[PDB]
């Protein structure tokens, strides 16, 4: 009756990275995997101290969520440590993850969500500019030649700035409607492009044609 | 009951060129247009002079053919001549052009089919290499990470080049089915990628993903 709020993350074309926080160290590995090491300062080592690790497959799936040398915690080195062959007890997938743990695999979800909105899906070159529509398929620039640039998210909405940087019109609603042309094509062409894709082939990233 | 051997032409994504050569000069323009300057060396300007020009839409449905300067012909300049007020009778059509045209429309078709053939429509970094299939959808190689490289064409057929070129097995047999499995996915993505297109908007060139 009752599920979780994210449905399962995926990493599709996302590149290995690490993010650091204040809570967490978030990791994208090159196998796909994501790597959560949640935070506490301990002062018996007086710094911080990886208090859980979660671990999730590149296809939101698989999970395994445990919390080493209970009591003491783990130095924060570079890189999260390695895949140990898990308890089983820590070993859970998708469709039995208990309740309590949903929210980290929600960090998690989170996390590679804001990777997948940094990351570039399809790249349209315009007559105007450079559109660009990434892997989140909500977010959305265009670099106009002239040097004028539009933003657009499904949170923080709509900033398109001039060659200076406004609001506001006349060179405003010019802008806005190559904007949404510009982004019907991308999305149009992704969902093109969805058709051409197999399992050993990839149709993304893209980048189609060039400026004159 | 009788057409002409070449459907028309067009200029899809095809560059400004000038190719030279014994005959003629054959010219693709900025908007578009095809145009021939078809040669005969006259002893009495002692030189090459243009002695026909044809000229053809970027859709290969106008025509405009006639013969300068009637006699004496013309001498060749760097570019073509521009247009004038074309007289109208040498002014025909696609579907009306009389079969004592036809060779020369046929040779742009061929000119425009050799730029074509040497016009990259499509750019897969596949796993292994640079697939590139042209414009003409006949034409494709692939330059792999290793050195190796394919070819392929309608007419001379396949070359397989290996790090020093190598025709023969084992390596080749390789090489040849991803040739293949690449090709396939070319051709199934330019045909994917027919569906988005637009009269305002383009999908190609289009270049798909990175090496590792």
């Amino acid at each position: 009756h009752m599920r979780i709020s994210v449905p399962p993350l995926n990493t599709k074309r996302l590149l290995p990275t690490r993010y650091k926080t204040k809570n967490a160290i978030m990791s994208i590995l090159r196998n796909g995997e994501v790597v959560l090491e949640f935070l506490k300062f301990r002062p018996t080592y007086n710094e911080d101290r990886i208090n859980d690790i979660c671990r999730i497959s590149d296809d939101g799936q698989r999970i395994i969520i445990y919390q080493p040398d209970p009591g003491r915690g783990l130095p924060v080195r570079e890189q999260p440590p390695d895949l140990q062959i898990p308890s089983g007890d820590c070993v859970y997938n998708y469709d039995n993850l208990p309740s309590k743990h949903w929210k980290k695999y929600i960090y998690g979800a989170r996390f590679v969500g804001l990777v997948k909105s940094k990351t570039p899906k399809v790249t349209y070159f315009s007559t105007l500019g450079k559109c660009q529509l990434m892997e989140t398929m909500t977010d959305f620039e265009i670099r106009f030649y002239s040097g004028a640039k539009l933003l657009k998210t499904p949170s923080e909405g709509l900033k398109v700035y001039d060659r200076n940087g406004m609001l506001l019109c006349s060179e405003s609603r010019s802008l806005i409607e190559h904007g949404n042309e510009c982004f019907t094509h991308c999305v149009n062409i992704s969902n093109a492009l969805e058709v051409a894709q197999t399992k050993d082939n990839s149709c993304f990233p893209v980048t189609i044609g060039r400026r004159p």
